């Protein structure tokens, strides 16, 4: 009758409030963002990646219809994580008072770690865009009736 | 009749407000902007790029005639994404009092870093503008007829 | 009868204001500049590419006559495009209080990239004078016949 | 009646969206790109390999004509596969401050690596140029009777 | 009566825009460019090469006579595609400060991979001229007759 | 009666501006030219090779006598294109600060590259002197009337 | 009555896909191939001997005609066979940086391996093109009759 | 009536849209070629050799004349195989920097085997001239009667 | 009537353009050229042999005397073909930086494949001479006669 069957196995903790909506229009504008920089790492993760918390626990899918996208196991496990952290996490204070005097980029850190968290974002970014429009994770009508099992009559003012 | 067949696959969050307009020419006046710097890497993002939003969500596509074009998959998939993150985000001050003593371009950061963001700008403007004046993209007639099923009648005061 | 044909293909957004007038007389004022130096590339790239914006979108193309050239496809390609963007970028500054103490050219930047500017420009310049007032793209009579189908038929005080 | 006969064969994964259009024409436009380099690599994955991806699941073959192509077992299966790996992937840094100072391809890599990554590229594209416009793989009128077995037969608004 | 007959095997994607004019006319010029260079390699493949994308698809060959050449399938196939790739792809920096400080050719790169793109360029340019202004290809009257099936009739008002 | 025969075989796009004038004046002022150097190969290329487009596309030959010459198929082939492109293109930069020290022709280049290009330029001019004041190309009288077909009568005021 | 016969002596695992079709047309191209290197070898493996895996298991040979030849016994033995094998398998790389310095085929391998897998390869593509059109593996009309026994009746909507 | 008649063995896969057109005259130019080289063995196959195509499979030959020739069997089964294979396949590098340092051919290969290539190409090229001009082919009307069995009246606007 | 009589024979593809002009006189001059060379095999394969490309297909052989030469069957079979290819192709390059330092024919090639191209190439010129301008091939008048089948009549308004 009506039932998720085997552990309980529920990731509506991730992502399917998301789909259509805030996913590939956000994406382009806040793809144009503070990034080399402290303040623009720091509210993406914010807002994006923090909250895709989807109403959906158990409460409500009588919407019949299908526009979210249960975005979980196949795309999104790669992106929505390695790159959720794989941007450098927050704390980005070398200077001192004079911008290069002169271990800048000697003895503090180096090159390589701060720069490349920069394109690191880049292309994950678009990569989110192409898959998550097509790929397979979209909870649709025949796609909701495969994972909770869909078998629920009621006549009158059942309905109210 | 009147739909978006497979999963809700839209992305007229990207590119469709765009085609003739903006594009071809603001893309000469646009080449034409403040690179080396500072300044033009931070307001470009914000006005070309930032902004193509469609007010076609599905709302109103009535205007039967085709300018519009529903630049996304094909030729904007390397430019827009590539381009809009390549050229250097915006945070950029090397600067201590006088100009070039000594670690300028030493030991802060170093020569390809920042100016191969400035020609990686060029290029690819180029690129765009002959490309999606021509290239595969554009929504006209018998092509928005392929994306939503077009079939809508009405007869006497319907139309309102 | 009349009317563009395939996509919506129009770029008199780069140039065609431009033909004969500002093109081979400001080219020589013009090669005449400020070049080693800051002000004249800024200064050029704001008058002669930046503006060539033809009046021509659509709404008067009655001077039936053929002096402007639809200077885009062919011709223009390479230079209107590499050169805008070729020459540096508008910020130089390296110094300090002494013209040649000591990393003027040697930790903040180097001899190729700042000097070979200067020679891109030379002989950008000079390719533009011979091929645009003879090769492929003027906008005469039989050719503006060739872009917008025409056939367009009026009598008596149609004409006022 | 109507349906695929022996496992469950399916290749609408990679490609038939693809064909006549975003073939033949953006294979020239992308010949031309920047192969040497880092960005052009990049981005070519993106666009015209990455998608072929069909609409054309099972939901919607009522088109009776042939254009597109079921363009998969025969010629792709060099092309499509060894070329889209072949070109180098995308992570090229060797460059210090100074170009060619000195285990520039001595210590950190050499030449056959980096130089034969851009040739192996230029002859597959044409490969595919002449092969896919005429060789065996098109899905036209009879062809689409060979895969899907075609007996779909209905008379008055069953087409509404 | 009026069609294209094996698969959909259309190559006006390539060259027919290009034949008389801009074939012979620019080859002399354009031969003449910033070859061992940079800047030449990489505005040529931008003009002639990326640019012959004729107007025809099908949409109009009403002009009945033959300039238009159809310049695909026979001399092209080396040419126009070996050459469009042979020339070196538009990444060059060796230099340092001082042009021969010492690995500018031991170390970075050798001899023979540079300097043998110039002339590799040189002949393929001029066996376009002799070939493309006889040998086999051009779109002419018997010859559009070929392609395309050709038996169209209307008779009074239907040419307005 | 008018007309050029079999494809549209043109190559007035080549020579015959420049038979008698141009060419053995010129020859003998620019054989004596820099070419060891890098001046002289450069605008070389520029002024006799690039300029000889002849106004003779179809427009006017009213002027029945001959003295222009169709300078292309016989001589020309071999000369005006080896020739132009065999001379180093332009980009000679070997120098550091002092002349010879040491790698100047022993790393960046070697003796016969550059040497070989000044007497490959040598012989080549000559023969061009010799063959095109007299060899297989003029277009005179009974020579124009083998290109076009000549038959041309009218008589009172059409010549007004 | 509807029967192969002795062992399950099977082998349309191995050629009847193939016989017209991709066998004469695409051993031309295919011939035409990158063999004394690296990358030809390595796809043509891939394409042509690879798949003729045929659809023919035993659920439909009602079409009734012959084309399909059970390429498999006679002629192949030898050919799809030895050649599949016989050109070297892919995996080259003797280049050190410098091309040839010194053991280059001395020390690691030698002259008649790498050479001898070339032409090893051109006369057994050959062979198969004259035997294959003709000599003896054909499953025509008489001869599907000779490998399953033949004698299956149906009358009314049983083809339905 | 109209029939290919004893296995399906069909060669309109390797030669007859060739006969008069490209062979004699692109024999010739295509004579005159890169050989020693690297550059005109790799196009060469591509051109005349991978591309003689023809149309007919079996769709239309209603052009009842004989132009074309069903060169197959007898002249070019030497030539258009052992020839296409016989010039050595394109991956020709043997140097280092210093064209003749010294295994260039001692250690790395061998006189015979680069040199022997060249003229191996040289008469089988020629006997190709004298033999498909004459020798037996050719498809022309009694000899298309030969092999499709020729009978198919019909009378009035059958042929519309 | 009007007809060549048994294949479709011709061979205005090689030689009758050519006959007492560019023959006789340009074999002198062109005698006298760069061999030992490189650039006089070069472009020599370019002017005399790659162009006699006869305007003679089939269009225009009203001018009924003859000057020229179906120069093809019988003395050029030899010389155009065996020459064309005996002179060594365009490749050649040993030297170093000192040119004679040691391999020069020692290790890299030997004495008998460069030299004697250049005496290959002296007396096939000369054997060209004598019997060209008397021996059997002249396309005069009775010997076009033999050719084409001439008979065409035409009396008054029919030449204009």
């Amino acid at each position: 009758a009506y039932n998720p069957i085997t552990p309980s196995k529920l990731i509506a903790f991730s992502a399917s409030y998301v789909p259509v909506r805030t996913l590939l229009n956000f994406l382009v504008a806040s793809q144009g963002t503070a990034f080399q920089t402290q303040a623009g790492r720091d509210s993406f993760r914010e807002s994006l990646s923090a909250l895709p918390s989807s109403v959906v626990d158990i409460n409500s899918r009588f919407p019949d219809a299908g526009f979210y996208a249960f975005l979980n196991g196949p795309v999104l496990r790669p992106i929505f994580v390695s790159l959720l952290s794989s941007t450098d996490t927050r704390n980005r204070v070398i200077e001192v008072v004079d911008p290069s005097n002169p271990t800048t980029a000697e003895s503090l850190n180096a090159v390589k770690r701060t720069d490349d968290a920069s394109t690191a974002a880049r292309a994950e970014i678009d990569n989110l865009i192409e898959s998550i429009s097509k790929g397979f994770d979209v909870y649709d009508r025949a796609s909701f009736e495969a994972a909770f099992s869909v078998v629920w009559s009621e006549a009158t003012t059942s309905k109210a």
